[PDB]
């Protein structure tokens, strides 16, 4: 069965990924009185005991493999090994293990799938690069013990799942049942690599019992690469020759970066930032903490100096929020523009509307509009149909009437002047103001009703120069009447 | 011709870089069955044969150099090399190469002017670091041949515009035209480097046909560095023990970082994130798809949380747009403030304007006055000056008169209460209301004029407290009036 | 005295760690002409001279050490040695020294505490790896002399607080003061490491003189890990096979990585970017040069495409700015959303107020009033509690009177039909529109007061549809009326 045998080799690579991954650091972050400190791996002290010390000589592949047990690591069921190899507090009250690591390499429990499972690591040899106390290590070989092809391609799917990869793969054999007793199988004298085993099955005396060697090279793919060929877990700066920056590292779903602050942060603000080096202030873009509404907590980014106040942004917004009608759809809308604007109607052939009960508006063409060109909205999710929106209000409003020469005085196409004329004034009856578009212009009207006590006379005003307006532009999901 | 040497040299060295890049790949990504997958190099198989498992032993540089074509790789016209060296599919029927690498590291083709320029590659040694089949290889030796110093000089120019250097040079030497012939050049039993040759250049035997030893170190800033001194040509991170998560990179420009997805990710939305670990939802800000205003294909920045739920960025915001004008010109703007305040004289000797005809403003000083301090504008980029704005919309408004006790009850200085206290309403005649800036107050005055019926009487107040404004603030390269 | 030798340990290690930089750098950069250019390190030429070139080949650290002063590396009072590792510039003229180091690997002047302190390095041992000249280094060796354990625990406390770590350590003696005659301290013929201090404290000859030697592993920590446990200086991307992209480094702060420009950009704009890679432009954040309100020099980010056009951001936003009335507090506000309503009542029953001076007014449940649900308001700093806020502007406003048949004819409901219905006018009054709030709800009103010069009666309308508003909502600090 595939699936039985994938579960096994999972476990199997989970382990090797482990030990080498504990071979290749030879600084290791243990816990001593209770916090995180800096040591030299117990593999690469001269005064280390057993197993750390243990080391095989066998550099060439196919050079004899070690039968003494004070160089091989005996592994698995009968052996005290693993503990070597784990926290000391695996258990509450400490193992015989003398290194609290700081994260667990390899479980402290062994998976429980290699209890009794058809292939067992039965045998780890550490090859030294040299004859010293405490050698760096070249290549780990894990010999897995047969309890009597296939797996080889589950070995190898679990391996590419972990990042890690076989430098080679030996058949081996024992005569009896002893770690000692492996040596590798050989045909005419040259020792059995898995690619040639299909080849040679057939000479392969079944008296023996069989094994696989797997080799793994420690610093294959152990550090960064100029061609970006190897992952990080993360990446972290340094500050005064200390690892004390910001870290980089990815969340789970595969499309986040994430920033987190350095060990040096005397507050928790992780930053950002860009600098032009050009004598003003780098910005940054920095997570701050802040409260919900609800006054619960909570965080937002802010763009600072600094020191400390807010810089600039020079794009598009689009603010989501729910309608606040009996809606809870969401409505996108964009940062409006104001404009301050008079109709432009001055004499009294264009202003007044002398048949106004028969008059019927001609908005596009009208003397005095206010036409604008209308806007292009930006680009928004999905999902969203952003639409020109154009309001007025009233910013300024009076009932003028005929002068003594028959002209009109009240002007308000200045914002800075509007008092400057005061006109002569009647009674006000009010102003209907209306916004309609085209494709491209929109076009924005005015009646105004006045009374002239003076004269006993009704007036309709079209787009005077007396009514003014403060128009505000915007785009949104929020339709244009 | 330096120009003519510069570029064979260009040629030379990207072939030299190439070879190297792949020399430098113990894993390398090849396609099979239509799909990317990650094999050992054939350089470091075992099983391998001619040309991958070639080797040279000379690891001094001063060594003699191999004469066995089983050991050096013979190069160029006349050898079937490169077909190993190159995709399968450099044709489309498949050569008879059996790697369909997932780039090229050399051109299928061999760069045009090398097919008969003065200095060609003759030959390739890889130097093993040991005598095992399939071994690491620790330099990298390229013999060129002199078809009859310059060259040195380009060379090297060529090289360090590759991100590449020569390990050292020497001058080579064969006494007819073999691959086999090469040895080093010496002086008094010396072996020849360039560094040299000036120096010696006399008692070189004319006899000779002379070529130079280019030598690279493969492992010489093939990883990134604590120092930083290598440069990536990309970043990736991990998830679960794969390379599956975000990646960076450079364009083409020198300026930008490009953030693009993980091969681990579901969906293709890229995101940098930060996160305070305190509690609360990390913040990215990522890329989403999105429509333009034509529902054509565009994207859009999102910063939310991991909800999905928009976040916070507190910042100074500048939008451009063109000019809803007959103007082409673009225009920026920022978020508006908006207040709202009535004018605040109530009492009848404040409030009316005895002699309307005669009387001047004078807005810096009128009792009543809506007063602010001018607002400073955030940083425009170029080019662009930035004005500070302001408006101010009609939000209440009535034509109020004296009562029985010569007061006036109307009063909208609070919006939650405007309707508190009714009045004794005359006719409107409207409101002008002007706004003026010094350069650090903004003044907003009004004049109302009301007609009362009850004695027949026309007033015109100003400032009353019976019109509030809705004012809206804000910066703009558009003018204020 | 602990904080005295702290202060030796601390010059020591800054020593120790600049010369191990330097050994760590094969390629080097140098300024020659003025400008900067990468050589190989004279440690790594065959061609090049004393000091340089100088190895020892103790690789066993238990091996003897040389005696040969053409090997080991004479340091300190009497030496020239520290002018081949400081740059020729230290002193204007120029040194002896042939390399101008673009940057310090140690300082000019020997730290002055060494000058006379009790440890001092004697001498330094570059191990070589092999027998070459110019041999790389495998190890580096400080032999520090005492002039008559304490130190072990500071050198160790120093060596933290600067990435690197020591080997090992191991006692060494001379029987007078010459650099050539320190051997390795020895136990029954064992050499005495630090470790095995303790107990053989005792059989230590007293006659001889004394010293430590440290041991360095230039290459330990070099190069960024796969599993992030190297610290990066900073990080440069490539382009086109030259280091000519963006850097990121972190500022001293512990909370900021910095993005600058790369070598290769022909303009300072540094960007980060997104791309989905679906066909349309990338989106940048890239930092720009503006100007001030004060027209001083500054700088924004500006998000855009690859034609420069600005792109969008799906955000809440926050802007600060002082409060413009006498307050210099700060204040806090969103981006503001408009909505055009008309009051919605339209037959007689509903709009007039018959005992307007009785009638008292129940927004919360009046007929035509505008309804509208509280807005949420988003993240805040600190520090700063948001309210929802809302105001109301006038859009169009008539003094609509029964027309023959009772009716009103007058419309404002919407904007694009505004003008449509002229209606029969009276005298306006004018409006009072008062905005109110639940915990939940907005609730808008108005009441209008309209003179009928038909009948000669004055009247009060409630909520009318001849009356229309621009409502303007958003979230801020300064609280609602």
């Amino acid at each position: 069965d595939e699936a039985r045998r994938q579960i096994v080799s999972n476990a199997l690579i989970s382990e090797i990924a482990g030990i080498v991954d504990f071979v290749a650091e030879e600084q290791i972050t243990v816990i001593e009185q209770g916090i995180e400190k800096e040591i030299t791996n117990p593999l690469y002290e001269q005064s280390s005991g057993i197993p750390y010390i243990n080391r095989t000589t066998n550099k060439d592949l196919n050079s004899t493999m070690s039968t003494n047990a004070s160089e091989f690591i005996n592994w698995g069921a009968g052996t005290s090994t693993r503990i070597f190899f784990t926290r000391k507090y695996c258990i509450s009250t400490g193992t015989q293990g003398n290194y609290e690591f700081s994260k667990d390499y390899i479980p402290c429990e062994e998976p429980a799938i290699l209890s009794n499972s058809d292939l067992k690591i039965d045998r780890i040899d550490f090859v030294a690069t040299d004859n010293t106390v405490g050698s760096a290590i070249e290549r780990v070989d894990f010999i897995l013990t047969f309890d009597k092809s296939n797996y080889v391609s589950s070995l190898e799917k679990a391996a590419e799942q972990h990042s890690i990869s076989f430098k080679d793969i030996y058949v081996v054999e024992r005569n009896s049942s002893g770690a000692a007793g492996w040596r590798l199988t050989t045909i005419s004298g040259k020792p059995l690599t898995f690619s040639g085993l299909s080849k040679n099955i057939g000479s392969l005396d079944k008296t023996k019992n069989y094994g696989l060697r797997l080799s793994i090279d420690p610093n294959l793919g152990k550090f960064l690469r100029a061609d970006g060929r190897v992952g990080a877990d993360k990446l972290c700066w340094n500050i005064d020759n200390k690892m004390s920056g910001p870290c980089l590292a990815a969340d789970d779903s595969g499309n986040n970066l994430v920033l987190t602050k350095g060990k040096g942060a005397k507050s928790n603000e992780p930053g950002l930032c860009w600098d032009l080096n050009t004598g003003t202030s780098k910005l940054c873009l920095t997570q701050i903490e802040g409260k919900d509404n609800n006054d619960k907590d909570a965080s937002l980014i802010k763009l600072k100096d600094d020191n400390g106040n807010p810089a600039t942004m020079l794009a598009n917004i689009l603010v989501e929020e729910k309608s606040m009608t009996d809606s809870t759809k969401k409505e996108l809308r964009t940062i409006p523009n104001t404009i301050y604007a008079a109709f432009s109607n001055s004499n009294a052939s264009d202003l007044v509307i002398t048949n106004p009960g028969n008059y019927i508006g001609n908005v596009t063409s009208e003397k005095g509009r206010i036409e604008l060109n209308v806007q292009d909205c930006p680009v928004s999710p999905d999902g969203n149909k952003l639409h020109p929106r154009l309001s007025a209000s009233i910013a300024s409003i009076v009932a003028d009437t005929k002068d003594s020469n028959g002209k009109y005085q009240a002007d308000f196409s200045s914002l800075a002047g509007n008092r400057n004329s005061g006109g002569q004034l009647g009674y006000l009856s009010g102003t209907a103001i209306q916004v309609n578009q085209s494709g491209s212009k929109w076009y924005i009207t005015a009646t105004m009703g006045v009374f002239d006590p003076l004269t006993n006379t009704t007036y309709v005003y079209l787009n005077p120069k007396f009514l003014s307006v403060n128009i505000t532009t915007w785009c949104s999901t929020e339709p244009q009447t």
